[PDB]
């Protein structure tokens, strides 16, 4: 068959949303399972799979790469460089930094001469460029903030800690790298001081960050990334817009519905709301300490025909939108495309071949395979390579 409706997995692990997969896309979940995210490739760990009997998309993919991946990808990647993912969290998580590619071969380099198997931060040698979509009100942080807006929002807990009060005479980059890992290192009544100042603040300070600070303490009470939201902007993104996480850049998700697409890789530095040991100058030296205005962490889209693109910095994917209408529109690419209903219902067709797609469902078409018409109501994403 030319294109391939996918089998995908769901991950339970327990910061997911019991409800919204079902509520969404009529997901069973019969016994209220954690449904935190639903997987859309080839992992190794929970590969999609596709109907011939079923396959493993990844030994699919890995028994004819060129014809499935475009020889671009292929020659390049020598696999499907993204993992595409429904994530639905009911629970905040922790705070995420990706070094840029030249130090996660490093850091996978250091790991392997130290000789930790995979217990470790460097699991491979890749950057983990990454694009969130949000389907939901989607609740983030993302990057530093301006300078005079991080002591806008510290002089209130000036108290909590010297690391402030230090920052707060030179407002600069130097000093927000030493608070950033003088809040990470905090220890005993050290620690118990600065997080209740932090507290008491909340029923003397109004609105946002400071609502996003509370939603959290619910999760993480004893965090030092409590702090967090005072440094790095908080973002609500409505659904159908998107911010792409830069490396060294400091970012969390906090709560709703998103897609998320990224390249392949399982590092990760952890710079808070997490029970896990961190190696703060690892994680400090790969953040980038450069303030990123409101205005700029919005990626803007472009619209052409039906077809709406979130320009990508990287080569590893990239995604669009897709009006679908009665009449027809082909969906083209040099590379592997997965196709996802956000909403609506999508009509595939490939010479004969019709594929019904319901809001949640997805679909693998191999390079060799494109184009399709794709025809209905609502909206389709793609996930692909533009190379």
């Amino acid at each position: 068959a030319s294109m391939q409706k996918l089998i995908n997995s769901v991950q339970n692990y327990a910061w997911g949303s019991k409800t919204a997969l079902t509520e969404l896309y009529g997901i069973a979940n019969p016994q209220q399972q954690p449904m935190a995210e639903l997987w859309m490739g080839a992992h190794p760990k929970s590969s999609s799979r596709i109907t011939t009997e079923t396959v493993s998309l990844r030994d699919a993919i890995e028994k004819n790469k060129t014809a499935m991946l475009g020889e671009a990808v292929a020659n390049r990647f020598g696999e499907l460089p993204f993992l595409f993912k429904v994530l639905c969290a009911a629970q905040p998580l922790s705070i995420q930094v990706h070094p840029n590619k030249r130090n996660s071969e490093i850091g996978f380099a250091k790991e392997n001469a130290a000789g930790i198997p995979m217990d470790r931060n460097y699991k491979d040698p890749n950057h983990k460029p990454e694009l969130v979509f949000a389907l939901t009100p989607f609740l983030a942080m993302n990057a530093f903030r301006e300078f005079s807006d991080i002591v806008s929002l510290l002089q209130p807990v000036a108290g909590a800690h010297s690391a402030i009060a230090h920052f707060l005479q030179v407002p600069n980059a130097e000093r927000l790298s030493q608070l950033f890992a003088s809040l990470l290192n905090m220890q005993g009544e050290e620690k118990s001081r600065a997080l209740a100042v932090l507290k008491a603040a909340l029923n003397s300070q109004q609105g946002e960050p400071w609502q996003t600070i509370r939603v959290i303490s619910e999760y993480y009470p004893d965090d030092s990334g409590l702090f967090s939201p005072l440094l790095l902007n908080v973002v609500k993104l409505n659904p159908g817009e998107a911010m792409f996480l830069f490396a060294e850049t400091p970012h969390a998700y906090l709560q709703g519905v998103a897609l998320a697409v990224m390249a392949n890789s399982d590092n990760v530095l952890r710079a808070g709301l997490t029970p896990k040991y961190i190696d703060i100058p690892e994680l400090v030296a790969n953040v980038k300490f450069e303030p990123k205005p409101a205005g700029e962490l919005l990626t803007a889209p472009v619209k052409s025909g039906a077809e709406l693109d979130f320009p990508i910095p990287v080569d590893d994917f990239a995604f669009s939108l897709h009006d679908l209408a009665l009449q027809e529109t082909s969906i083209g690419q040099h590379s592997a495309a997965i196709l996802f209903c956000v909403e609506g219902e999508a009509v595939l067709r490939k010479d004969e071949q019709r594929l019904v797609l319901k809001p949640g469902e997805s679909a693998f078409i191999g390079a060799d395979e494109s184009p399709v018409n794709a025809s209905g109501t609502g909206r389709l994403a793609r996930v692909y390579n533009k190379l």
